[PDB]
């Protein structure tokens, strides 16, 4: 399946071998980046004047003159032909030729090629990734991996802007990178060029910028330093700030000066981009002069970013029409998915969907803000590439499976299984959600409706949950041991263990429901208890970040089904056997409205608490904000909303 799907595709249900010998035409005058790819694919063969003709070039090259009318008249467009007599790889421009090559490579399999004719180009001008999340910035190696992934997928934009880079944001935005980080950026730029990606270096000065000449020159000197590293595209981000830096006329004048005295003055600068302080509708002020000032004063070649109706949202026709009317140009979309920097205990591995597929003309660019997990982000990023190139043919689910099979061909079913049940965000302040476990939600919701009322449940529904748990465990175990993409495995490992625990708890809970007799029920019940505790252990020892620490998985449908089924059978067992088995579903070592444990804090989900031991106390915070520092006092009980201790 060709990804992204071409704007036009004629297939002949015939195929042809790849020239064992051929004659390369236009190998000298064509884009070197595209001739390298071609020369890599024809490795093992050779050229004479004998042999099948392969013509490669840009409109205006001599090699593709026969085809000038076939070449779509679009930046990045290309004609691609394969038939018995010859192969054609002709781009409207140099990047086009290279994209023609990225398509040619997906056609080739086992030394064979279909008879095809393709006219292709992108519906959206700028397409790619903005590394612009909070949290650990992508490693150097991950970045190198991303840029080749972008090239295979016809993404032409990498916007470097990790919030937690101190040379990107305050206060060291004024300082050049040190030797090491600078030699790495240099490399990244070279890798970006070779894959036809625009490295866009962003800067995030707003929080402490002074509107004087000193800070202005400092920004340009920084831009100048990046230029010497090879950067040829630039942005300035005023997102997530307060104070003076939020002045729209000042920002506009600063962008216009960069434009006028830097971007329109170098020989070869490409994109100049800005992210507004008011970057989505909910954060706008309809009655304030901010967005209209930007649209009026910002020079017309400068891009303005937008994330939609909310901080996290999908792009609607009405939504983009709303912003466009104010900024007076087609918005450059910053799409906050699969970024999870606000639900960092979740992985977001579901399909990319929700964006209107008929509004390509109303956007200048489309970029995805990804997870801090670089390889786990490839699923969405591949889907975004597909959507942004050919929205009209955007196929959510197909593109997802395609992504997954590309990233992990050795274990693709296993990764689908995992991903299918790691897509929802859980409740969050942005109110943004995704579906999850849709395939089994039906049989789950009936099994649970039936159960809760002494109505027997459908046996096939019980079997389907069983089959699911089984498949999850096969997936988790195979994934852990997969060595084809180790970086990917390292990123997901904690979630893979928790995902396995989940499915085991599901099996044991199902066994409780069967529950042949008393002793057996009790064995299963204890096993469950222990599995819960293991889940808690993982949740307090992995991914301990300061914000949403820990590891949640299959949270939308599966865990709730397991938790509730457990509480129910436990109830029936107590009723019938007069027992007082505890029904609680999450392990909690402390006692008290469930308690939670976050890092070194113990809290009641918003009279007396008994901790599992004696600890030195740090402080208590309460809100009906009260705050008493405990000053290392040994504390085990707390009577009368969060307690912090030493841990
Ligand atoms: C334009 C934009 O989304 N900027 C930031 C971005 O860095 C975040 O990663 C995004 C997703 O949490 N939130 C909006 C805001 O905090
Ligand atoms: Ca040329």
């Amino acid at each position: 399946s060709l990804q992204p799907p071409p704007q036009q595709l004629i297939v002949q249900n015939k195929t042809i071998d790849l020239p064992a010998v051929y004659q390369l035409n236009g190998g000298e005058e064509a884009n070197p980046h595209a001739v390298k790819v071609l020369k890599e694919l024809l490795s093992g063969k050779q050229s004479s004047k004998k042999g099948m003709l392969i013509s490669i070039g840009e409109k205006g090259d001599k090699s593709v003159r026969k085809y000038s009318r076939q070449i779509p008249d679009h930046k990045e467009g290309y004609y691609l032909s394969v038939n018995e007599k010859e192969i054609v790889l002709a781009g409207n421009d140099e990047r086009g030729t290279y994209y023609a090559l990225q398509t040619f490579a997906q056609l080739l399999k086992d030394g064979k090629l279909p008879e095809v004719e393709i006219k292709d180009y992108p519906s959206v001008r700028y397409r790619g990734v903005v590394e612009g999340f909070y949290g650990t910035p992508w490693s150097h190696q991950a970045r190198l991996s991303q840029l080749k992934f972008y090239g295979k997928n016809k993404m032409n934009t990498y916007i470097y802007g990790p919030k937690d880079d101190p040379y990107h944001s305050a206060p060291n935005w004024r300082l050049p990178y040190p030797d090491k980080e600078a030699a790495q950026l240099q490399e990244l730029v070279a890798v970006a060029n070779e894959n036809e990606v625009d490295f866009v270096w962003a800067i995030h000065p707003g929080q402490d910028i002074k509107w004087n000449k000193e800070d202005r020159d400092l920004l340009l000197a920084k831009f100048e330093k990046m230029y010497q590293l090879g950067v040829r595209s630039f942005a300035v981000f005023f997102d997530d700030i307060s104070g003076e830096g939020t002045n729209p006329q000042k920002q506009a004048e600063l962008l216009n000066y960069i434009d006028e005295k830097f971007a329109q003055v170098k020989p070869d600068i490409n994109q100049l981009v800005m992210c507004p302080t008011e970057y989505n509708k909910s954060w706008s002020n309809p009655n304030g002069n901010y967005l209209t000032t930007l649209g009026d004063k910002l020079n017309p070649s400068i891009q303005i970013m937008w994330t939609g109706d909310r901080v996290i949202s999908d792009i609607t026709r009405d939504g983009i029409s709303w912003i466009n009317e104010r900024i007076k140009r087609p918005a450059y979309i910053w799409w906050n998915f699969p970024v999870s920097d606000y639900v960092r205990d979740h992985l977001l591995l579901g399909p990319v969907y929700g964006n209107d597929t008929t509004i390509a003309k109303e956007m200048s660019g489309f970029v995805t803000n990804p997870m801090e997990h670089a390889e786990s982000s490839k699923i969405a990023i591949y889907s975004v590439a597909s959507y942004a190139w050919n929205p009209a043919k955007y196929d959510t689910w197909q593109t997802w499976k395609d992504a997954i099979r590309t990233i992990l061909p050795s274990a693709a079913e296993e990764l689908e299984c995992f991903a299918m049940h790691n897509s929802d965000l859980g409740p969050n302040g942005h109110g943004y959600r995704r579906e999850e476990s849709m395939d089994i939600q039906p049989a789950a919701e009936r099994f649970l409706k039936a159960f809760k009322e002494g109505k027997n449940y459908d046996k096939a529904d019980f079997e389907t949950l069983q089959y699911t748990f089984e498949r999850m465990k096969e997936s988790a175990d195979i994934l852990l041991m997969n060595t084809e993409n180790k970086p990917l495995i390292v990123e997901i490992t904690p979630w893979v263990h928790q995902f396995k625990l989940t499915a085991e708890m599901g099996e044991e809970v199902l066994k409780m429901v069967e529950g042949r007799n008393e002793s057996y029920f009790l064995r299963k019940y204890n096993h469950v208890k222990a599995l819960q505790q293991q889940m808690f252990y993982i949740d307090q020892t992995s991914n301990q970040n300061p914000y949403q620490p820990g590891v949640k998985t299959a949270t939308r449908v599966i865990k709730p089904l397991i938790d509730r089924t457990f509480a129910t059978v436990v109830k029936f067992f107590n009723q019938k056997f007069n027992a007082h088995l505890d029904a609680t579903t999450d392990y909690m070592p402390h006692k008290m409205l469930p308690l939670q444990v976050k890092a070194n804090r113990v809290l009641i989900s918003p009279v007396e608490i008994e901790l599992d031991a004696i600890y030195p106390g740090e402080n208590i915070q309460i809100n009906f904000r009260l705050s008493a520092g405990l000053q290392k006092a040994p504390v085990k009980f707390v009577r009368f909303f969060v307690l912090t201790i030493e841990k």
